[PDB]
């Protein structure tokens, strides 16, 4: 064609030949357990639909040519329970990290972020940083029988002995959604809360630069799309009245892509049952901006 897009970068015949490996996590039981609306299990299929259609690989507005990057779709994690699904996701992500490639995980519920974090902690012993981009802090306690959910993943990570809380950042969190007890929990573990209002004051990219300074080496960039305002991103499990704009999200993902300390990324809560067209496009354009950033990464 006279207009190659992301689809054209899937030139890797073998997974090991790819710079970036996409892994799908089509599960939303974690959401329903956390009192949310089902539908995020369709996130990966919606994302793939527009992945085949969008994103100029040579972008003359930003002056980035991503045509040399190689992408690979590893398919979906397949399991008969949510817990086996988490184990398989953890193991797959680890293999990608272990050979120095970049895993990008498309959800699915935010519960995926726990196994992703464990893969990081094993790949980079005692030397991991984590940013959680979410309107919520996601440090809720499990259900009565020990059942984890879309609101517990960073409580699980902060309880890891090898993980330093000083290298944990809650980014674009919202006071109206987040309990004093849960903020306290993060603060008492030495984590950092960069509230939406603080992010706005500084500018999203500037604020994310500061966050990457605190997370340091071997950073997991964990992007929950319900951190975006629902005017731009309605199709998520918990739609936000206020939040990050699409452009802020794009600029943040570009920064993540270009920052050589960011070693993996996930994207949670995309919910096509809530809204099926505009929202998956935003999600794909977020990934696209990461890809452009990655093309420039020193
Ligand atoms: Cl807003």
């Amino acid at each position: 064609t006279d207009d190659p897009r992301l689809l054209s970068l899937f030139s890797a015949q073998r997974e090991e030949d790819a710079d970036i490996v996409i892994i799908g996590f089509p599960y939303d039981e974690g959401c329903v357990r956390n009192g949310g609306r089902a539908g995020a299990k369709k996130g990966p299929a919606a994302f793939r639909f527009f992945l085949q259609r969008l994103g100029s690989v040579n972008n003359l507005e930003l002056n980035v040519d991503a045509s040399h990057l190689k992408l690979y779709d590893a398919g979906d994690i397949t399991a008969s329970t949510l817990e086996e699904a988490h184990e398989k996701l953890e193991s797959k992500v680890f293999t990608v990290l272990a050979r120095g490639a970049f895993p990008f995980v498309i959800g699915g519920g935010n519960d995926q972020s726990a196994p992703n974090g464990r893969a990081m902690l094993r790949a980079f012993p005692g030397d991991v940083g984590v940013i959680n981009v979410d309107s919520h802090l996601d440090v809720r306690p499990p259900l009565q029988d020990g059942r984890v959910h879309s609101g517990t993943p960073f409580r699980q990570l902060l309880e890891e002995s090898s993980f330093s809380g000083k290298r944990f950042v809650e980014f674009a969190c919202q006071g109206s959604q987040c309990g004093a007890l849960h903020a306290q929990y993060v603060r008492d573990h030495q984590g950092h809360l960069m509230w939406l209002s603080e992010v706005r004051k500084k500018g999203a990219v500037a604020a994310l630069e500061d966050a990457f300074g605190l997370t340091g080496k071997n950073t997991f960039f964990s992007f929950d799309v319900d951190s975006l305002k629902s005017s731009d991103m309605p199709g998520v499990s918990c739609p936000a009245a206020v939040g990050l704009s699409a452009q802020e999200a794009f600029d943040m993902c570009f920064l993540a892509g270009k920052t050589p300390t960011v070693m993996m990324m996930d994207m949670s809560e995309l919910n096509p049952l809530v809204e099926e067209y505009r929202s998956p496009r935003v999600a794909v354009y977020m990934f696209y901006h990461f890809v452009l950033g990655f093309a420039t990464r020193p």
